[PDB]
């Protein structure tokens, strides 16, 4: 049996298909998947409840072995009818927007705090939501702007109900990590399917 | 000064359109939205942390006033390659498929257990997932079968990545409840927001 805990982006937009490919080639092999945020994954790995954990924020703990797994780009997005789309986008223009952010303790919020909102002086924090679907649908209804992994809003980017905003910053690329406890099981068979 | 705590189905697929229309005609008034599961909302209203709660499961707590608000139709669904799609679907066939269900404390978990899972004897619980999106894509890739609100899987029901399964049972309709504390009856500004939540 394998126990995997993934953060929101991974557990909802990367992991389901991997399990499909895994349980296709290995039926009768158990897999219990749990999805929370990056903090919940880290604490669940520390408690010896899961075998491996997949996080989208950093993790600098002595008892945790973190290895880079995939790359992921966060994007500022807005509704197509947003005034931010017309004209040159600057830092001061982005700080003046109503930002809908993920709760503190999520990897998305921590990374965007480091790469983006760190340079938006006194950015207006309009709403804090505990999941990215509520953030996605709020932004597409013109309730503000946000920053999420491209995997979360991919379908809405192609459909058109959400438009990527050109940010005057280097691309907001982040690393998704695989973690496990140092002091801690057919994982090699499962880790095969997490390769590109 | 209005704070609303809603469950995952309501917060993700209903409230955004309402709040947008509300902030359009009333841009001044503040509006704080929080989304969790049904137990999150119930516990928050009991603790006076939020003015009103919107849930997708029953709530029978003593000092919580629950009133039906909307109706919501749950759907048994699977991938286009499931054996549940053809023949007469029976309860023994349904119980024999891998069921991906929500975590306990979700209104969806409690309602499908009462209206459906109670009638599938010895159903296999393949997985338990904390959110309906992971469920939606797990079944979309073929991991099994589940039951979610039609609002959650409407996009996929359209394109065909997910297919509705006919259940030999009455249509699985649930009631979305609006709750508040028996001690704190809702204010007048809160009432104006409720007009926008109605059909
Ligand atoms: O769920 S993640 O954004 O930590
Ligand atoms: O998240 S809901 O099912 O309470």
């Amino acid at each position: 049996a394998i126990r995997v805990y993934a953060s929101s982006t991974i557990g909802n937009y990367i992991l389901p298909e991997i399990i499909a490919r895994y349980r296709r080639d290995f039926p009768d092999l158990p897999l219990e998947m749990s999805v929370g945020n990056s903090l919940d994954v880290v604490q669940a790995v520390c408690d010896f409840r899961v075998d491996i954990g997949l996080i989208e924020g950093p993790c600098h703990m002595a008892e945790i072995v973190a290895q880079p797994w995939l790359e992921d780009e966060l994007v500022v997005f807005a509704s197509p009818a947003s005034p931010l789309l017309e004209g040159e986008v600057t830092l001061e223009r982005l700080a003046a927007m109503p930002w809908i952010l993920r709760e503190k303790g999520s990897g998305t919020r921590e990374i965007v705090d480091y790469l983006l909102l760190s340079h938006l002086p006194q950015f207006r924090l309009s709403m804090e939501l505990g999941n990215s679907e509520a953030i996605k649908h709020a932004v597409r209804h013109g309730l503000g702007v946000s920053c999420l992994s491209r995997r979360v809003i991919a379908e809405q980017l192609e459909t058109g109900s959400l438009v990527e905003v050109k940010v005057p910053l280097p691309p907001l690329v982040r690393t998704l990590y695989r973690i496990h406890h140092r002091q801690k099981s057919a994982l090699a068979r499962f880790l095969r399917y997490c390769e590109l």
